[PDB]
């Protein structure tokens, strides 16, 4: 049992309305110390030979359904569960 | 300057429905590996003390912006940059 | 061939911070003729009866897959694609 | 007071992994009518001259905060609440 993560952002240079609306909201309120916000989707997957050979099993469930390169970032962390 | 690392998810015990159809739709591909996926949100800020005081800060973001405590379950953590 | 609309919504009497984060952006830009934000999701099923039939059919993949009762509130619309 | 209505999708032509990731789940469990899945965000901005001069106002707030046209399509309806 393996414990995969996937961390999926817009590709870098790509402006985020999410961030950027956190952001102004956050100083709207009065945290003025908030200089800079970002978001990202984290997916969690819990699934069944040895961690290198997990996170290529997950590449492929991003290169074909989890994200989109054209408009996606992603980074995938795999730990076994012990 | 600290970067607070905020995930949010929904409170312990709600079905997620985003999770449960990442599910299916993976097992739907072929990835019977797969056995269980949940999904967060992950929100960095990037502010201007010390980390205790940030995470005191964002914690204030948390409950009356960021986070609804009937539907959500959250945690901070925070970095210095150096 | 018809186009199933699902609208999904919080339950009603639970905050939104999505919306509310909104708002605030949106009055810290300057535009404070902005009252009020409120956010949903909209998903466009398009499928293969009549329309009642289908309403039936998405009302039920609603109760088990796309939405929970518990924290969402939804409403299905359905046109046939002429 | 008026209701903007505003539908933010992604740019014509980009594939969209929710949308993809709904249809498999749905055919997943059953339901092999639904052949194709899209979705939207709805934003529904209550506001305070008339639609046109709200449609142009809602469409600055696009503009500046809301979409972002790299990846984002838009449209707006502008209803009075009479």
């Amino acid at each position: 049992m393996y414990k995969a993560t996937v961390i999926i952002k817009l590709k870098k240079g790509v402006l985020n309305p999410e961030g950027r609306t956190i952001q102004r909201a956050l100083n709207f309120l009065g945290f003025n110390n908030v200089k800079e916000v970002q978001t990202y989707k984290m997916i969690d997957i819990i699934m069944e030979e040895n961690e290198e050979k997990v996170k290529e099993e997950v590449e492929e469930m991003c290169k074909k359904l989890l994200a989109n390169p054209v408009i996606h970032d992603y980074e995938i962390k795999v730990e076994k569960i012990e």
